[PDB]
């Protein structure tokens, strides 16, 4: 019954900080995954973090995560959000409730953004809020809790 | 350059907490507005809460929010979040950074409801987790500053 | 446990037999709100009407039918047929059975009429009979008892 | 001049009460037709009902309709309500009115269902009240004398 | 090797001349079938002509069509022009040369008119010439020999 | 408790081998019936066939099936997958389990054809295999027992 | 027979000239509302104004018109250009002829904006000159004049 | 009131017959006027033909035919059909009837070619064979007179 | 810095008061264009009109404008409207501002004439109010000056 | 000329038997392949099986089955089904005919489950009969044989 | 069996270079002609050039392309690529390959522009290259040669 | 500042030459990347080539492109081009200029393939050219240079 966080991060996500840090963003993905950590922690949760530009990466660690004894997702499926039925339906099938965060805007973009194959299986989606987002998923399943 | 947080709820929001209190929840609008002042007194901040069925009462609300000193609005539109240009627009003119709160998961209920006439101006999207999202807007207002 | 019918009336529909009561008809929206009172008076029924064109007036009498004792409701949503989801989400709230009343065939005017947002949750649909499916409205609740 | 109804049944209304009585409905075709038979003798009017799960065999009564007297139709094409043009053209021929009557919520079923080839050319529309909007047909037609 | 035409006619097409002659027009189907069949005669050819409210009959009559020695169709597939796949196979199968005529113009009438299931694999199409489109239609068999 | 299948052919079904025995095919819907009905008989089941070019005449074989005993329904609608709304309520009605068969790939066709008024309520679909589609079928209610 | 204007705004209107006079531009309702009255007044017209965010106040004012010999209406539904059935209803019920004014350019904007409920019922339409479309609007009604 | 008639081709139709004249056919467009000339010749009637790539020709033809004394119009605008909005108008305005002519199927080709700027204000549409279809017009024209 | 104004008249204009000039009115190009010279002149403004039924005729008076002098073009593009990407391209080539005059309501005609080329590039809009929208147009242009 | 099967299952096929044998089922990939393996031994035919999460591993799978003397492929794409261009593509590049095997009917679930990738370019297409699917599979294989 | 290339320029094309030299592009229409005919000439090719704002004057030239000799066209249809469905025709019926050239990105533009009456019948096409397209398209055709 | 050229080959570009060398084409991905090489070399340019079944392979190819100093891509993304968001994201996010290059005409084929995640931040397209359009890549790529 101990909480155990998995926090999935889709493809590219890995390049956060890279490039133009000033006009783009200085944060990147090793600084959220390790405050991630902390604030888990802190809870006394366990998390784990994955980043992967491959689907079956991702669908594998969530087809794994039952058996971990994983009790919540938080899930950027980035790229994948718009074209990844096999996450979903990995997803549907280990029935964790999972958190679909989205570090921009998905409304403000491109047309084919807004659709999501994870906003209508998701246990709550937070947008727009940056890398903070991550952060707020935590918050959310705590105030579960 | 104090916080100051409007809190908009729009039609129907009344109604939380009244109907079969154990199938449906029985939190209600009053119990969210106290918990929402204490946390942001709790930080320092102002903040005031109007709940409307009427359009013309929210619309009104933004409008009079720059001269009240609002540095941020925290919006559940409810059933004018399909519906209420006329508030997208008082919204889009006063400038004031929105965070957009919905109860519910609008992409798991009629077709219609997926459409937002606010999703494409937000600085924030929080859906499905019940009245615990307005306080993780309070939250990420928090985490910015 | 007395059957106690909300009749609400939407937008323009008080302009009943103002203007050429020849080419468009004579019959005025206060006629077919004495009829209908006779007709629930004749039955051992409470009734009450109102007509707004405020879409809050007529979301706060749906929010308030339930505390009033209205067990049945009959609405004409007009013009907001097409466009009030907020009234429709005050119907599912309070979950009234209601009939809705259209004086005239909305499938044979402008296509963007065919859409209504009560239909689906409707308890029955009476169409294109003029004022006349007001009487028919409480007949059908009639006959169901 | 005498008021001389056609009542048409479309497809698969002669199986209403055959299969489980309890959780369906126990009301069957030859009771509403008998009902509606009685309400129409009644009023000094003539009635009579065909039920066919043939497109042709409605087609034909609608055709012969003028010859025969009707002077209302009372129609539940049932399945044709979504396929029969041949219908819809038959009743346009002969330009008798037509009340269209569905038992269930047609808006409240699979998204063909909300397409009528009637409700465009009727003279009124009852639908989701079951056998009683049949009786309410006649209702109808009576009110109008 | 001779010339064998059968005409088919859809539902309704009895009708022609029945009600308002004036303003409708006054030609009956049977006097298209005795001007065609003379016209075919005058040429030395085989015709015959069916007209059925019923789809499997004017399909059996297409499928019968080969072993009678049909070398063409005229078909006016009047209401099942929008509706039936059955006689569009039946065509294809026996794959005997049909043109395909309208009374009318489809296409200055309800939009699903303006939809056939017969044009795309007709060897001919002429509409809106009133009858004559049937006469025309032997005229451009003829015109081919 | 006796298996019993009941064989639904809809139109055109009858012309198989007829035209062409060479280029299109030369089995015959008499050859296939007396190959069910062997398999059948093999296998202690009561099998009947029916095909049909008239729509009535199968939703009339359905509604008859249940009193007849008929346990299993395989069906082929042809033509009248893409329109007979009749018989899909037929089959929903007498709520037997049917297998959908198409003998061709109707995904390989006209786009009309990809659209079938059965497959949501099909216990089974078996598509493009030709006359061994319906053989497939009896393998598939035997291999449930 | 004397010509009376009444000149309706929309929601959001009452803002014109309040954030940012520099980029967006300084004209401010009150400074419309007294140049159209000179111009009416300069003509021997009477021209009243009403703006709202409400859309049951500018409703009422449409049916109020009439009894208060309103001629003409100018009208700028603002943000009810897309949304309100209610104003577009009343408009046609009185039978009053209007001239539809935008400020900006409404085909250059969200897509949702190409929308009109106003603009094939109006007697004129003038958009993208700024508060001139006004001014233009009363030109328009003397050019008649 | 003498019978003239204006044959009107549009683009490409120049290059009947030129390439691959056993493959695609051997017809000119210059053999089908002579042909028209002489058919009209003998029903003692005026006829004078144009073919244009360019679409303002045929629009000035269309102009000045009422001034020229034309009474029918046979017109095979070609690639005109699915693009001429001037065309149609030209032939709306000066309100000559005319018959739409096209050599091929038009509903067997790209889907865009099922749209025609023309067949929702012709007096007349065939499709499908070849140049007799010109005569067939010609035929049709007579058999009115 | 003299304001020069090219008026564009697009196919058919030419046509105005030819045909049933009591139905369809009276005023004709040549009227419409001499006044605006005279209120062109009036104001110490250049102006020159241009009329063709050819799209390259509008296109190169548009190419040849600015070396011309022309600061202002009121563009009425008639049936262009809804297929001139030539012109639309030319005008957003040379970047005179354009103001778009058409005559008619076209959102109250069919549908395809909802579509312009040139509304979401026009630096104005009048319709529906006949031929004083050319003068209105000119008054826009003075009332910016 | 010996026939081998590559059996091909994808994304979260894996999972059959894990959550909830009661209620979703018990039967197991390793079952069905195990199943698949003696009834291709059975026949005297060579038979591999191979699952993957991954895209390009059945991707490499297939350009590889030529060389490994692969004749017949069932696939069951799962989720890729709605997906996998490359996939589709892989199968149409080698030309291996391929059975395409559904456990569940796609026709009966979310809306975007009804378009496949592979359904066109299939040699047939067996679904909604469970794993005895892939069985049935082998068994039309075998029946061409 | 000399190569001779006809290049082909929509309307406005001759603009290139007119208008803001710095921001938009210097090059001009005639040099681009200038760089191919010497290209072409160093190949031992002919090569003719001809813009026009007229669609009737690139049909012409496509029509007459045979019988001057030409094997290759390399067509910039520049608006007409949207709309020119006589061009299309006109390139279809002479049957010489061609390569589509546009200098822009057509893909990032409106919507509209993603439209090609000429892509699916072009032996080639290069897009967003600026002028350079043109003289790749003439590398495209030397490197098949 | 030295040109190097990331030449990346989607899913299924290895099979080129394997199956039917006459009919489908003979040129292997080895030939055409030895062809890109030399090209390469000849201009003193570094090239690399990489062909992939998998999506995150290609992604990391352009993930790491920015640090090994490439400066162009070439990009044949084949059945990807309709799916990978990933890699357009990558593309995107690394911000180096490509070239979108297919085999094929993508507009002649089927109606999916029409659609390209990449034609909207390409810096250039070339398609159906064959192999021959990756050079003519090279080629353009130095025409800038």
């Amino acid at each position: 019954a101990q909480i155990h966080v998995l926090v999935l991060h889709g493809p590219n996500l890995n390049l956060l900080g890279r490039r133009e840090p000033d006009h783009y963003g200085r944060t990147t993905l090793a600084e959220i995954d390790a405050r991630l950590k902390t604030e888990a922690e802190g809870r006394g949760w366990l998390l784990h973090s994955l980043q992967s530009n491959a689907e079956h990466i991702l669908v594998d660690a969530v087809q794994q995560a039952p058996t971990q004894g994983v009790t919540h997702i938080v899930l950027n499926p980035a790229a994948f959000t718009h074209t990844s039925v096999a996450l979903r339906d990995a997803l549907a099938a280990v029935a964790i409730p999972f958190i679909e965060v989205h570090l921009s805007n998905i409304h403000a973009r491109e047309p084919f953004r807004r659709h999501s194959y994870f906003s209508d299986i998701a246990s709550g989606l937070i947008t727009g809020l940056g890398a903070e987002g991550y952060s707020l998923a935590l918050d959310a399943i705590a105030r579960r809790f």
